[PDB]
């Protein structure tokens, strides 16, 4: 059986709508007028109305530009009917896929996130734990993927480089020794994740590592 | 059975080249991986090339710009084969149909016509028949329908207008009697030829009249 084959369509689209994607026909058309129908989450289901037909000329219709974000794929139905009300054709897969584009940037799941770390920690040692989310596609791009860093560390002392990051898990460790609560008894930590795996767009966070002696 | 419609190309597109017209898609690619290729006039017979077919994704492409004027209409037919090499579906018809733009001028048949008439006629006589081609559709449209007329007479004695044209069959007609060959000898008429039936692009021919004793 010949079928037809699934839809990409990029999101955010600017062409002028409604947008003709594809069309039906029914071979059926030379023995009786047939009319065209479609059903699914996006033509009749919710969100409705995202997807029509044309009754008689078969034309796939979209009437929105597409957030990907929101649903990435469609799986709609199509119909073919007889003047008389039934079908003449067995109903159609039309499958209606959205590509993705980064229009997301990161984002942290709080503001600042608090932790704490002991004074003769080993380096290597887990403190706290950030967590950022970018609702971009992270399985076929890069778009999505989120990368770990430290922008600045306050105060500088004893060292500048007292933290680090997992660049993938974005969980924070002690890389230098020196640590003193007489001295300094809080780190704030500018933490910062940037899509792309660490070459697209960026945002940031506070990290407070509390010192216990 | 669904089918393919047929496809309504423009002709004289502008890019980007290749361009994807449909794509064809055997649902036996669940079970095996399945090839396609295309068949007829356009594709491997001639003009060669024109439309080809990506033999994994079933992609139908153009590859040049179309000329309505030269091919109409394309009949091509689209395979699937297994892996194995064995026909899955039956070949599907893959109709092109190209839709007409105005962009053919009126042509007449010779650069210069040259016809004869008697001095004594009585007005409404025939005298000869010019004609020009339009290359373009007049059956859909009128870019191809020519409608007739007379840009100058020379000279314009005894009077300015001598003749006549009819509008659709392109006949020159003594409209005014008067004629002399002892006075005038002959007559320099230049007729034009314009399209859209009176209305679009125009262009023009010599017809140079005779006068006989
Ligand atoms: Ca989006
Ligand atoms: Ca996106
Ligand atoms: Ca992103
Ligand atoms: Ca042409
Ligand atoms: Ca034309
Ligand atoms: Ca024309
Ligand atoms: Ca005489
Ligand atoms: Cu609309
Ligand atoms: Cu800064
Ligand atoms: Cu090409
Ligand atoms: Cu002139």
């Amino acid at each position: 059986e010949w079928v037809m084959p699934p839809i990409f369509v990029p999101e955010n689209g600017k062409g002028p709508f409604p947008q003709r994607l594809n069309q039906l026909k029914s071979n059926k058309d030379r023995g009786t007028k047939i009319f065209y129908s479609i059903t699914g989450p996006g033509a009749d289901s919710p969100p409705e109305g995202v997807f029509t037909i044309e009754k008689e000329s078969g034309w796939l219709l979209l009437h929105m530009p597409l957030d990907r974000e929101k649903i990435v794929k469609y799986e709609l139905y199509g119909h073919a009917v007889s003047e008389n009300g039934a079908s003449v054709e067995e109903p159609m897969n039309i499958s209606i896929i959205v590509t993705d584009q980064n229009d997301n940037k990161p984002k942290f799941t709080q503001d600042t996130f608090r932790g704490s770390v002991l004074e003769g920690v080993m380096p290597g040692t887990s403190v706290m734990q950030v967590t950022a989310t970018d609702e971009d596609d992270a399985v076929n791009t890069y778009n999505g993927v989120v990368a770990y860093s430290i922008h600045s560390q306050e105060p500088k002392e004893p060292h500048d480089l007292m933290f680090t990051i997992h660049k993938s898990t974005g969980t924070i460790s002690v890389i230098s020794s020196g640590l003193d609560r007489e001295k300094v008894p809080e780190y704030r930590l500018t933490v910062q994740a940037t899509d792309m795996d660490g070459e697209g767009s960026t945002t940031t966070a506070e990290a407070v590592v509390q010192i216990l002696d």
